[PDB]
Protein backbone atom coordinates (compact mmCIF):
# COMPACT_ATOMS: atom_id res chain seq x y z
CA UNK A 1 0.00 0.00 0.00
CA UNK A 2 1.38 3.54 -1.14
CA UNK A 3 0.75 6.85 0.11
CA UNK A 4 -1.21 9.73 -1.99
CA UNK A 5 -0.95 12.68 0.09
CA UNK A 6 -2.11 14.87 -2.82
CA UNK A 7 -5.76 13.14 -1.66
CA UNK A 8 -6.08 15.21 1.00
CA UNK A 9 -6.62 18.32 -0.68
CA UNK A 10 -10.19 16.71 -0.48
CA UNK A 11 -10.42 16.43 3.20
CA UNK A 12 -8.88 19.96 3.62
CA UNK A 13 -11.55 22.46 2.29
CA UNK A 14 -13.80 20.77 4.93
CA UNK A 15 -11.30 20.69 7.85
CA UNK A 16 -12.20 16.99 7.82
CA UNK A 17 -9.82 14.24 9.57
CA UNK A 18 -10.00 10.92 7.78
CA UNK A 19 -8.84 8.31 5.45
CA UNK A 20 -9.73 6.74 2.17
CA UNK A 21 -8.31 3.32 1.05
CA UNK A 22 -8.15 2.39 -2.85
CA UNK A 23 -7.69 -0.61 -4.36
CA UNK A 24 -7.53 -1.56 -8.00
CA UNK A 25 -8.13 -5.79 -8.79
CA UNK A 26 -6.78 -7.18 -5.08
CA UNK A 27 -5.53 -5.68 -1.47
CA UNK A 28 -2.37 -5.54 -3.27
CA UNK A 29 -2.63 -2.91 -5.25
CA UNK A 30 -3.82 0.23 -2.94
CA UNK A 31 -3.27 3.93 -2.20
CA UNK A 32 -4.10 5.79 0.60
CA UNK A 33 -4.18 9.26 1.75
CA UNK A 34 -2.78 8.71 5.28
CA UNK A 35 -1.07 5.06 5.88
CA UNK A 36 -1.35 5.45 9.82
CA UNK A 37 -5.01 6.55 9.80
CA UNK A 38 -5.43 3.60 6.73
CA UNK A 39 -4.60 1.10 9.80
CA UNK A 40 -6.06 2.58 12.86
CA UNK A 41 -9.25 1.02 14.36
CA UNK A 42 -12.77 2.42 14.07
CA UNK A 43 -16.28 1.33 15.62
CA UNK A 44 -17.70 0.21 12.53
CA UNK A 45 -21.10 1.24 13.33
CA UNK A 46 -23.33 -0.01 10.82
CA UNK A 47 -20.85 -1.42 8.12
CA UNK A 48 -20.73 -4.29 10.62
CA UNK A 49 -24.29 -5.32 9.03
CA UNK A 50 -22.27 -6.81 6.52
CA UNK A 51 -20.82 -9.46 8.58
CA UNK A 52 -23.84 -9.67 11.39
CA UNK A 53 -26.00 -10.43 8.42
CA UNK A 54 -23.40 -13.46 6.82
CA UNK A 55 -23.68 -14.43 10.62
CA UNK A 56 -27.43 -14.69 10.91
CA UNK A 57 -27.45 -16.57 7.48
CA UNK A 58 -24.89 -19.14 8.33
CA UNK A 59 -26.57 -20.04 11.82
CA UNK A 60 -29.86 -19.73 10.64
CA UNK A 61 -31.30 -17.26 12.65
CA UNK A 62 -32.10 -15.00 9.62
CA UNK A 63 -33.42 -18.02 7.24
CA UNK A 64 -33.37 -16.88 4.06
CA UNK A 65 -32.75 -14.36 1.29
CA UNK A 66 -36.61 -13.68 1.64
CA UNK A 67 -37.38 -13.67 4.83
CA UNK A 68 -39.32 -10.51 6.11
CA UNK A 69 -38.94 -8.81 9.38
CA UNK A 70 -42.11 -7.76 10.83
CA UNK A 71 -42.45 -4.88 12.76
CA UNK A 72 -44.15 -5.85 15.92
CA UNK A 73 -38.76 6.84 18.36
CA UNK A 74 -38.02 6.15 15.01
CA UNK A 75 -40.15 5.91 12.33
CA UNK A 76 -38.46 3.75 9.79
CA UNK A 77 -37.96 1.39 12.94
CA UNK A 78 -42.42 1.21 12.45
CA UNK A 79 -42.00 -1.02 9.30
CA UNK A 80 -41.73 -4.13 7.57
CA UNK A 81 -38.48 -4.97 6.22
CA UNK A 82 -36.84 -7.46 3.64
CA UNK A 83 -33.07 -8.51 4.33
CA UNK A 84 -31.96 -6.10 1.83
CA UNK A 85 -34.53 -3.15 3.37
CA UNK A 86 -33.27 -3.73 7.11
CA UNK A 87 -29.37 -3.46 5.63
CA UNK A 88 -29.86 -0.54 3.70
CA UNK A 89 -32.16 1.66 5.61
CA UNK A 90 -32.52 2.33 9.68
CA UNK A 91 -33.28 -1.20 11.30
CA UNK A 92 -31.80 -0.99 14.65
CA UNK A 93 -34.20 -3.25 16.62
CA UNK A 94 -33.53 -5.80 13.68
CA UNK A 95 -29.84 -6.35 13.96
CA UNK A 96 -29.56 -5.79 17.78
CA UNK A 97 -31.96 -8.83 17.78
CA UNK A 98 -30.22 -10.52 14.78
CA UNK A 99 -26.91 -10.50 17.10
CA UNK A 100 -28.81 -11.49 20.38
CA UNK A 101 -30.26 -14.70 19.24
CA UNK A 102 -26.60 -15.28 17.74
CA UNK A 103 -25.03 -14.85 21.08
CA UNK A 104 -21.59 -13.86 22.06
CA UNK A 105 -20.07 -17.46 21.45
CA UNK A 106 -20.60 -18.10 17.95
CA UNK A 107 -20.64 -14.36 17.33
CA UNK A 108 -17.03 -14.33 18.27
CA UNK A 109 -16.43 -17.51 16.53
CA UNK A 110 -17.65 -15.97 12.73
CA UNK A 111 -15.14 -12.58 13.53
CA UNK A 112 -12.53 -14.80 14.31
CA UNK A 113 -12.69 -16.56 10.88
CA UNK A 114 -13.45 -13.04 9.18
CA UNK A 115 -10.36 -11.38 10.74
CA UNK A 116 -12.78 -8.51 11.62
CA UNK A 117 -10.85 -6.18 13.22
CA UNK A 118 -9.85 -6.13 16.70
CA UNK A 119 -12.37 -9.29 17.28
CA UNK A 120 -13.52 -7.66 20.62
CA UNK A 121 -17.18 -8.04 20.86
CA UNK A 122 -17.36 -6.67 24.72
CA UNK A 123 -19.72 -3.61 25.40
CA UNK A 124 -23.34 -5.82 25.00
CA UNK A 125 -24.24 -8.56 23.02
CA UNK A 126 -26.57 -6.12 20.50
CA UNK A 127 -24.57 -2.86 20.83
CA UNK A 128 -20.68 -3.89 20.67
CA UNK A 129 -20.22 -2.70 17.11
CA UNK A 130 -21.68 0.69 18.23
CA UNK A 131 -20.84 1.79 21.70
CA UNK A 132 -18.69 -1.23 22.59
CA UNK A 133 -14.74 -2.55 22.01
CA UNK A 134 -14.83 -3.64 18.35
CA UNK A 135 -12.61 -1.34 16.22
CA UNK A 136 -11.95 -2.33 12.55
CA UNK A 137 -9.50 -0.36 10.01
CA UNK A 138 -10.28 1.03 6.42
CA UNK A 139 -7.25 -1.40 5.11
CA UNK A 140 -9.37 -4.90 7.52
CA UNK A 141 -12.56 -2.86 5.72
CA UNK A 142 -11.37 -3.63 2.28
CA UNK A 143 -9.63 -7.25 2.98
CA UNK A 144 -12.99 -8.66 4.68
CA UNK A 145 -14.93 -6.49 1.58
CA UNK A 146 -12.28 -8.36 -0.62
CA UNK A 147 -12.75 -11.66 1.00
CA UNK A 148 -16.93 -11.46 -0.06
CA UNK A 149 -16.57 -10.33 -3.45
CA UNK A 150 -14.30 -13.64 -4.25
CA UNK A 151 -16.88 -15.77 -1.61
CA UNK A 152 -13.49 -16.63 0.32
CA UNK A 153 -15.41 -15.96 3.56
CA UNK A 154 -15.82 -18.66 5.70
CA UNK A 155 -19.26 -19.31 4.65
CA UNK A 156 -21.80 -20.49 2.12
CA UNK A 157 -21.62 -19.29 -1.12
CA UNK A 158 -24.92 -19.18 -1.57
CA UNK A 159 -25.00 -16.62 1.94
CA UNK A 160 -21.96 -14.03 0.65
CA UNK A 161 -24.31 -14.15 -2.97
CA UNK A 162 -27.57 -13.26 -0.58
CA UNK A 163 -25.69 -10.51 1.40
CA UNK A 164 -24.21 -8.88 -1.93
CA UNK A 165 -27.38 -8.14 -4.46
CA UNK A 166 -28.25 -6.60 -0.29
CA UNK A 167 -25.65 -4.49 -0.93
CA UNK A 168 -25.99 -3.16 -4.62
CA UNK A 169 -26.72 0.96 -4.09
CA UNK A 170 -25.75 1.62 -7.73
CA UNK A 171 -26.61 -0.14 -11.24
CA UNK A 172 -25.74 0.29 -14.49
CA UNK A 173 -25.11 -2.00 -17.53
CA UNK A 174 -21.26 -1.95 -17.41
CA UNK A 175 -21.30 -0.38 -14.05
CA UNK A 176 -22.21 -1.45 -10.34
CA UNK A 177 -21.37 -0.32 -6.99
CA UNK A 178 -22.15 -2.62 -3.98
CA UNK A 179 -21.71 -0.20 -0.73
CA UNK A 180 -22.66 0.17 2.94
CA UNK A 181 -22.37 3.43 4.93
CA UNK A 182 -22.09 3.56 9.31
CA UNK A 183 -22.00 6.49 11.63
CA UNK A 184 -21.73 6.11 15.35
CA UNK A 185 -23.44 9.45 15.79
CA UNK A 186 -22.13 13.26 15.68
CA UNK A 187 -19.93 13.35 18.86
CA UNK A 188 -17.60 16.63 19.86
CA UNK A 189 -14.59 18.66 18.74
CA UNK A 190 -12.77 16.68 21.43
CA UNK A 191 -14.37 13.09 21.29
CA UNK A 192 -16.04 12.86 17.36
CA UNK A 193 -18.35 9.94 16.46
CA UNK A 194 -16.87 8.18 12.96
CA UNK A 195 -18.82 8.18 9.82
CA UNK A 196 -17.96 5.36 6.79
CA UNK A 197 -18.45 4.57 3.68
CA UNK A 198 -16.96 0.98 2.31
CA UNK A 199 -17.54 -1.30 -1.03
CA UNK A 200 -16.52 -2.02 -4.30
CA UNK A 201 -17.18 -0.56 -7.59
CA UNK A 202 -17.06 -2.88 -10.67
CA UNK A 203 -16.85 -0.68 -13.80
CA UNK A 204 -16.14 -2.73 -17.32
CA UNK A 205 -14.07 -5.73 -15.96
CA UNK A 206 -12.25 -4.05 -13.68
CA UNK A 207 -12.88 -3.75 -9.44
CA UNK A 208 -12.36 -0.93 -7.12
CA UNK A 209 -12.25 -2.29 -3.26
CA UNK A 210 -12.73 1.45 -1.25
CA UNK A 211 -12.94 2.02 2.06
CA UNK A 212 -13.90 5.46 3.62
CA UNK A 213 -13.83 6.62 7.60
CA UNK A 214 -14.05 10.26 9.14
CA UNK A 215 -14.42 12.09 12.13
CA UNK A 216 -17.67 13.85 12.99
CA UNK A 217 -18.78 16.60 14.88
CA UNK A 218 -21.19 18.01 12.90
CA UNK A 219 -24.35 16.90 11.55
CA UNK A 220 -24.12 18.70 8.44
CA UNK A 221 -20.75 17.16 7.33
CA UNK A 222 -22.36 13.53 7.22
CA UNK A 223 -22.90 13.57 3.39
CA UNK A 224 -18.65 14.19 3.00
CA UNK A 225 -18.38 10.56 3.37
CA UNK A 226 -19.79 9.72 0.07
CA UNK A 227 -18.52 13.25 -1.78
CA UNK A 228 -15.03 12.87 -0.60
CA UNK A 229 -14.50 9.57 -1.80
CA UNK A 230 -16.43 10.22 -4.69
CA UNK A 231 -14.44 13.05 -5.87
CA UNK A 232 -11.52 10.92 -5.13
CA UNK A 233 -12.62 8.36 -7.25
CA UNK A 234 -13.70 10.80 -10.36
CA UNK A 235 -10.15 11.89 -10.07
CA UNK A 236 -9.24 8.36 -10.57
CA UNK A 237 -10.86 8.05 -13.70
CA UNK A 238 -13.06 5.62 -11.93
CA UNK A 239 -16.66 7.46 -11.98
CA UNK A 240 -16.67 8.75 -15.74
CA UNK B 1 -56.10 -13.97 -14.32
CA UNK B 2 -58.41 -11.64 -14.80
CA UNK B 3 -58.41 -9.00 -18.00
CA UNK B 4 -58.09 -5.10 -17.00
CA UNK B 5 -59.18 -3.35 -20.24
CA UNK B 6 -58.63 -0.44 -18.53
CA UNK B 7 -54.94 -1.05 -19.31
CA UNK B 8 -55.35 -0.34 -23.14
CA UNK B 9 -55.49 3.46 -22.49
CA UNK B 10 -51.76 3.17 -22.67
CA UNK B 11 -51.46 1.30 -26.05
CA UNK B 12 -54.39 2.40 -27.46
CA UNK B 13 -51.92 5.97 -28.27
CA UNK B 14 -49.33 4.42 -30.62
CA UNK B 15 -51.79 1.83 -31.78
CA UNK B 16 -49.50 -0.56 -30.55
CA UNK B 17 -50.88 -4.11 -30.54
CA UNK B 18 -49.32 -5.74 -27.44
CA UNK B 19 -49.37 -7.35 -24.42
CA UNK B 20 -48.60 -6.21 -20.46
CA UNK B 21 -48.89 -9.08 -17.53
CA UNK B 22 -48.35 -8.36 -14.14
CA UNK B 23 -48.76 -10.64 -11.07
CA UNK B 24 -48.62 -9.65 -7.37
CA UNK B 25 -46.80 -11.95 -5.04
CA UNK B 26 -47.24 -14.66 -7.42
CA UNK B 27 -48.14 -15.71 -10.52
CA UNK B 28 -51.81 -16.97 -9.16
CA UNK B 29 -52.87 -13.49 -8.86
CA UNK B 30 -51.97 -11.82 -12.42
CA UNK B 31 -54.20 -9.06 -14.19
CA UNK B 32 -53.47 -7.99 -18.02
CA UNK B 33 -54.76 -5.74 -20.81
CA UNK B 34 -55.31 -8.57 -23.37
CA UNK B 35 -56.27 -12.18 -22.06
CA UNK B 36 -56.01 -13.78 -25.79
CA UNK B 37 -52.32 -12.27 -26.20
CA UNK B 38 -51.31 -12.68 -22.56
CA UNK B 39 -50.56 -16.76 -23.58
CA UNK B 40 -49.46 -16.55 -27.55
CA UNK B 41 -45.67 -17.65 -27.42
CA UNK B 42 -43.40 -15.51 -29.36
CA UNK B 43 -39.45 -15.17 -30.48
CA UNK B 44 -38.19 -14.73 -26.66
CA UNK B 45 -35.17 -12.90 -28.66
CA UNK B 46 -32.33 -11.24 -26.22
CA UNK B 47 -34.85 -12.65 -23.06
CA UNK B 48 -33.16 -16.21 -23.43
CA UNK B 49 -29.84 -14.72 -22.03
CA UNK B 50 -31.82 -15.50 -18.91
CA UNK B 51 -32.19 -19.14 -19.69
CA UNK B 52 -29.19 -19.80 -21.51
CA UNK B 53 -26.82 -17.64 -18.76
CA UNK B 54 -28.16 -20.02 -16.16
CA UNK B 55 -27.26 -23.20 -18.54
CA UNK B 56 -23.77 -21.69 -19.27
CA UNK B 57 -23.18 -21.55 -15.54
CA UNK B 58 -24.93 -25.13 -14.37
CA UNK B 59 -23.13 -27.11 -17.56
CA UNK B 60 -19.97 -25.08 -16.72
CA UNK B 61 -19.36 -23.54 -19.94
CA UNK B 62 -19.80 -20.44 -17.99
CA UNK B 63 -16.64 -20.57 -15.02
CA UNK B 64 -18.98 -18.26 -12.34
CA UNK B 65 -19.92 -15.11 -11.70
CA UNK B 66 -16.18 -13.72 -12.40
CA UNK B 67 -15.63 -15.21 -15.90
CA UNK B 68 -14.95 -12.43 -18.44
CA UNK B 69 -15.72 -12.86 -21.96
CA UNK B 70 -12.93 -11.48 -23.96
CA UNK B 71 -12.99 -9.47 -26.88
CA UNK B 72 -10.53 -10.86 -30.15
CA UNK B 73 -10.29 -7.62 -31.77
CA UNK B 74 -12.59 -9.11 -34.60
CA UNK B 75 -15.97 -6.65 -35.65
CA UNK B 76 -18.83 -7.13 -33.92
CA UNK B 77 -22.39 -5.87 -34.63
CA UNK B 78 -22.51 -3.19 -32.20
CA UNK B 79 -19.80 -1.30 -31.09
CA UNK B 80 -21.01 -2.00 -27.31
CA UNK B 81 -20.16 -5.76 -27.75
CA UNK B 82 -16.07 -4.33 -28.88
CA UNK B 83 -14.70 -4.66 -25.50
CA UNK B 84 -14.53 -7.30 -22.19
CA UNK B 85 -17.47 -7.95 -20.44
CA UNK B 86 -18.24 -9.31 -17.67
CA UNK B 87 -21.05 -11.56 -17.29
CA UNK B 88 -23.57 -9.27 -16.36
CA UNK B 89 -22.59 -6.79 -18.76
CA UNK B 90 -22.79 -9.31 -21.66
CA UNK B 91 -26.39 -10.05 -20.56
CA UNK B 92 -27.09 -5.89 -19.98
CA UNK B 93 -25.65 -5.03 -23.63
CA UNK B 94 -27.26 -7.76 -24.74
CA UNK B 95 -24.33 -9.43 -26.17
CA UNK B 96 -25.17 -11.29 -28.81
CA UNK B 97 -22.13 -13.29 -30.04
CA UNK B 98 -20.72 -14.02 -26.37
CA UNK B 99 -24.08 -16.26 -25.86
CA UNK B 100 -24.16 -17.53 -29.56
CA UNK B 101 -20.60 -19.10 -28.37
CA UNK B 102 -22.25 -19.97 -25.16
CA UNK B 103 -25.23 -21.93 -26.62
CA UNK B 104 -22.48 -23.59 -29.13
CA UNK B 105 -20.77 -25.17 -26.29
CA UNK B 106 -23.61 -26.15 -24.24
CA UNK B 107 -24.73 -28.09 -27.23
CA UNK B 108 -28.28 -29.02 -28.36
CA UNK B 109 -28.75 -31.90 -26.46
CA UNK B 110 -28.25 -30.36 -23.10
CA UNK B 111 -30.22 -27.12 -24.31
CA UNK B 112 -33.01 -29.27 -24.73
CA UNK B 113 -32.58 -30.90 -21.45
CA UNK B 114 -32.46 -27.89 -19.43
CA UNK B 115 -35.82 -26.26 -21.32
CA UNK B 116 -37.72 -29.23 -20.41
CA UNK B 117 -36.79 -28.61 -16.95
CA UNK B 118 -37.29 -24.79 -17.36
CA UNK B 119 -40.56 -25.65 -18.76
CA UNK B 120 -39.40 -22.90 -21.57
CA UNK B 121 -42.16 -22.41 -24.19
CA UNK B 122 -42.64 -24.41 -27.07
CA UNK B 123 -39.13 -25.82 -26.30
CA UNK B 124 -38.29 -26.48 -29.79
CA UNK B 125 -35.05 -25.41 -30.40
CA UNK B 126 -34.49 -26.19 -34.05
CA UNK B 127 -32.88 -23.59 -36.51
CA UNK B 128 -29.70 -23.80 -35.77
CA UNK B 129 -27.69 -24.01 -32.11
CA UNK B 130 -26.88 -20.53 -32.29
CA UNK B 131 -30.04 -19.12 -33.83
CA UNK B 132 -32.97 -21.45 -32.42
CA UNK B 133 -33.87 -17.88 -30.02
CA UNK B 134 -33.85 -15.34 -32.58
CA UNK B 135 -34.53 -16.83 -35.91
CA UNK B 136 -35.39 -20.47 -35.06
CA UNK B 137 -38.72 -22.28 -34.13
CA UNK B 138 -38.60 -21.19 -30.18
CA UNK B 139 -41.98 -19.57 -28.94
CA UNK B 140 -42.49 -18.15 -25.06
CA UNK B 141 -45.41 -16.51 -24.06
CA UNK B 142 -45.56 -13.31 -21.98
CA UNK B 143 -47.64 -15.39 -19.37
CA UNK B 144 -44.76 -18.19 -19.38
CA UNK B 145 -42.13 -15.62 -18.73
CA UNK B 146 -43.55 -14.54 -15.82
CA UNK B 147 -44.00 -18.66 -14.29
CA UNK B 148 -40.05 -18.91 -15.57
CA UNK B 149 -39.55 -15.80 -13.88
CA UNK B 150 -41.23 -16.31 -10.10
CA UNK B 151 -39.29 -19.41 -10.31
CA UNK B 152 -36.14 -17.92 -10.72
CA UNK B 153 -36.61 -15.15 -7.83
CA UNK B 154 -37.46 -18.44 -5.59
CA UNK B 155 -34.75 -20.31 -6.19
CA UNK B 156 -36.91 -23.22 -7.71
CA UNK B 157 -35.35 -23.37 -10.93
CA UNK B 158 -33.57 -26.99 -11.77
CA UNK B 159 -30.36 -25.55 -10.73
CA UNK B 160 -27.92 -24.73 -8.25
CA UNK B 161 -29.59 -21.80 -5.85
CA UNK B 162 -25.27 -20.17 -6.63
CA UNK B 163 -26.09 -19.70 -10.34
CA UNK B 164 -29.57 -18.54 -9.87
CA UNK B 165 -28.27 -16.07 -7.74
CA UNK B 166 -25.77 -15.18 -9.85
CA UNK B 167 -28.01 -14.30 -12.73
CA UNK B 168 -30.06 -12.73 -10.53
CA UNK B 169 -27.34 -9.64 -9.80
CA UNK B 170 -26.63 -9.82 -13.01
CA UNK B 171 -30.45 -8.69 -14.12
CA UNK B 172 -30.17 -6.07 -11.21
CA UNK B 173 -31.27 -2.42 -13.30
CA UNK B 174 -32.86 -0.11 -10.80
CA UNK B 175 -31.72 0.07 -7.03
CA UNK B 176 -33.16 2.02 -4.01
CA UNK B 177 -33.36 1.02 -0.65
CA UNK B 178 -36.75 -0.21 -0.64
CA UNK B 179 -37.27 -0.37 -4.26
CA UNK B 180 -35.16 -3.03 -6.37
CA UNK B 181 -35.60 -3.78 -10.07
CA UNK B 182 -34.13 -7.10 -12.31
CA UNK B 183 -35.30 -7.15 -15.83
CA UNK B 184 -34.12 -8.09 -19.64
CA UNK B 185 -35.53 -6.41 -22.59
CA UNK B 186 -35.52 -8.42 -26.40
CA UNK B 187 -36.28 -7.51 -29.77
CA UNK B 188 -36.47 -10.13 -32.93
CA UNK B 189 -36.13 -7.15 -35.39
CA UNK B 190 -38.31 -5.06 -37.64
CA UNK B 191 -39.60 -7.71 -39.71
CA UNK B 192 -42.00 -6.66 -42.24
CA UNK B 193 -45.35 -4.59 -42.42
CA UNK B 194 -47.10 -8.04 -42.79
CA UNK B 195 -45.23 -10.34 -40.44
CA UNK B 196 -43.75 -7.84 -37.67
CA UNK B 197 -41.04 -8.18 -35.31
CA UNK B 198 -41.56 -8.63 -31.35
CA UNK B 199 -40.20 -6.59 -28.72
CA UNK B 200 -40.09 -7.50 -24.82
CA UNK B 201 -39.45 -5.75 -21.54
CA UNK B 202 -40.08 -8.67 -18.75
CA UNK B 203 -38.86 -8.65 -14.88
CA UNK B 204 -39.69 -8.61 -11.61
CA UNK B 205 -39.77 -5.36 -9.28
CA UNK B 206 -39.40 -5.63 -5.42
CA UNK B 207 -40.88 -2.76 -3.25
CA UNK B 208 -40.85 -2.58 0.22
CA UNK B 209 -41.86 -6.15 1.00
CA UNK B 210 -43.90 -7.00 -2.08
CA UNK B 211 -42.90 -8.49 -4.91
CA UNK B 212 -44.68 -8.16 -8.83
CA UNK B 213 -43.61 -10.22 -11.74
CA UNK B 214 -44.15 -8.58 -14.89
CA UNK B 215 -44.11 -9.77 -18.60
CA UNK B 216 -44.13 -7.58 -21.81
CA UNK B 217 -44.04 -8.07 -25.72
CA UNK B 218 -45.60 -5.75 -28.48
CA UNK B 219 -45.75 -5.88 -32.75
CA UNK B 220 -42.99 -4.05 -33.60
CA UNK B 221 -42.63 -2.82 -37.37
CA UNK B 222 -40.46 0.18 -36.76
CA UNK B 223 -37.10 0.67 -34.86
CA UNK B 224 -38.02 4.22 -33.65
CA UNK B 225 -41.06 2.56 -31.09
CA UNK B 226 -38.51 0.23 -29.23
CA UNK B 227 -38.73 2.40 -25.83
CA UNK B 228 -42.25 1.55 -25.73
CA UNK B 229 -41.44 -1.95 -24.68
CA UNK B 230 -40.32 0.09 -21.45
CA UNK B 231 -42.59 3.24 -21.67
CA UNK B 232 -45.93 1.68 -21.65
CA UNK B 233 -44.97 -0.97 -18.61
CA UNK B 234 -43.68 1.45 -16.78
CA UNK B 235 -46.37 3.45 -17.21
CA UNK B 236 -49.29 0.86 -16.23
CA UNK B 237 -46.96 -0.10 -13.13
CA UNK B 238 -46.54 3.58 -11.61
CA UNK B 239 -50.27 3.94 -12.53
CA UNK B 240 -50.98 0.98 -10.02
CA UNK B 241 -48.12 2.66 -7.35
CA UNK B 242 -45.52 0.36 -8.19
CA UNK B 243 -42.85 3.30 -8.11
CA UNK B 244 -39.66 4.08 -6.48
Amino acid sequence: ITENTSWNKEFSAEAVNGVFVLCKSSSKSCATNDLARASKEYLPASTFKIPNAIIGLETGVIKNEHQVFKWDAMKQWERDLTLRGAIQVSAVPVFQQIAREVGEVRMQKYLKKFSYGNQNISGGIDKFWLEGQLRISAVNQVEFLESLYLNKLSASKENQLIVKEALVTEAAPEYLVHSKTGFSGVGTESNPGVAWWVGWVEKETEVYFFAFNMDIDNESKLPLRKSIPTKIMESEGIIG
